[PDB]
């Protein structure tokens, strides 16, 4: 799924590129699971899709902080605006 | 996009939705502009594509941020897991 | 997503269609978890593949609970073939 | 189509890739034969669609006891939540 | 999937349409049925895969009957070339 | 468009599977054809674009004469079902 | 499929569109064909693909045919640049 | 986006892709600018739609004509039908 | 192809939508022809790829220019950069 | 994501092809960032999702002129239609 051939990639960008479309696919059920919870008129069904949304959540944060902890941009622009109290863009 | 029809979503849902696209939209654009940089040859090229992912980082955390002031489950697990040193799985 | 209009389509259909994709979804993150895992080469990121896919199998195994609990036609082929030991075509 | 390059990924892996998409289609074929079984008022239409969803059910859960079956996950996760009777929350 | 709005399609043209899309997709699982068969090295997984696409070919023909007996082009069009020896073009 | 790299796959697999696609796309070509012909809104358009859909119908049916030479089980399944008039699920 | 609500649109766009879409079709099919035939281990098949291929140049060109006699446009410049000898850009 | 190994296919085949693509993505632009053109609140940008899609016609008939020159089918066909006047079906 | 259903979208939104999406599919031609005649080999098909390439690059910056005229800070952030020499990072 | 073998694009082709791609990504987000915030129904991200939009105004921007400098044709067209008072068309 790269969009540049291996051989002009290094091994660093490579596994970024791996973190990075996992980080994305997990967001994208979080988005998708709360969506058909909202729709969904059956009460066993709707409690499998929140629940195992909020561990799509965790999954992602868990790659989040893989991605951190190898990435100093990363680690430079979560100290500056996650868990803060301004108005975002005041930061 | 979205997967559901409109009415039967809450507007917290749909708002959520817009936001989560757009973290995702942000982390394609860091892991593809890092592979063409790899493969880039030319260096000015380069820089301008280094300088514009690193900026595409900032605008992911602030997109980040806002879900965790409105998201109880991304509130949690991010308190959780990051800005931490044990290995990953242990916490 | 929806391959015809809601109009013509009964509940029971688009909460299947709903359940359907999940468990769809959720399969297809174990097979591309195992793909980055092997590919993989900081073991760090390794291990958590691998944690997180055997996740994704347990929801997938409950998103196919709920199907068996409301599908006549999933029961009994589910009754059939799961957890036998012979070779699979003569189960049929 | 595989997400890393064949040489990366072992043998098992590459397997259960194509076990899992398998499973992954006959799935998407029971929604669509489902929803196009509504959608349609001929009844000759609706008989045929509905005995050719029923039987791509089968096909797929005769590709998922195949996968149990060199799967420890799976096996351990399907023992858990299938064919049981309480809320499927409360069996993890 | 239609490529027109509903109310300028007549109800037989929307009924071929699910038919039509229905054969496509039988045909298209007899295609990667086959692939898959001979690129996995599992005796096992490739008798299912097998012996499903062959069931595949079995709806694939079931549909096409449908479509004959409504669509007299289809009728006549089958007669001249299907259980047919000579070379196929020659059969115009 | 193929599923599996191509060095896995027989030479017969490959050929089969360029006769289903072109079956496939000119099967397609019926259904988009009858689907503008119905909203068209001009005597000449609509009159070509039937007159083309009934043309995509025989390029159809030549290549599927030229898979059943090539298939046992596509001619055993289209000996079973083709030319009938019972009920399409009581043949077998 | 459209870009553009049906109600902005007129008849005549609707009906060109239609033209072109079918005109698209016709040509993709023109250039499958060709990259089947070549690819063909079989003559039997290589035939049958060939011989279809040429009738779809044939029902393209009638599309084509429709589309000019309503599009002064295509008509003005079919007749610059069809059925010439010198090079292309010279006309 | 060829459908074939490159290797399976004369060069001449992929000449033919390359200049039928090219027609094929002429012709969409050609739609599609009047579609925005028609739904265009602006007469501004709807008469630059207009001029640019006239030139994509202009373009695409370049292509056609290059097509023509190199391929016996599409000349015998297109001497059938184009710029005449009877029923297209009549030809 | 609006990502938001238009009721909620302004007119200057759509419209900044209809000259965006123009402009993209012209640079893409733009990337897509010069390939092509990279690698075509028939002389006469190069000069045309070539000719009509730039005439694509005229297309867009006539569009770029029309979004300039609505938008401001397309209008500041081209003052800051177009036209220059410094490094561009350096432009601030 | 190329059309063609890259040993047959001269270097220039294939850098040309990473900027335009780029910029072609930079004006997606413009728009797609334009069309939610409209339809956002809380100011605090609507004020996120402008203030980002002009970020990536600014990235095209930078993109473009890199093309400049490296592009006659760009450069020739961009000097005849940018930062122009008279309708566009007449500047041709
Ligand atoms: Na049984």
């Amino acid at each position: 799924q790269l969009h540049e051939p291996a051989e002009l990639l290094s091994e660093e960008t490579k596994n970024m590129h791996r973190a990075l479309v996992t980080l994305i696919e997990e967001l994208e059920a979080v988005d998708w699971y709360q969506q058909r919870a909202d729709a969904c008129s059956e009460p066993g069904l709707h409690d499998v899709l929140i629940h195992n949304k909020n561990e799509e959540v965790e999954h992602a944060m868990m790659t989040l902080e893989w991605i951190r902890r190898r990435s100093p941009v990363f680690d430079a622009h979560m100290r500056t605006y996650l868990f803060t109290e301004r108005p975002i863009l005041e930061l």
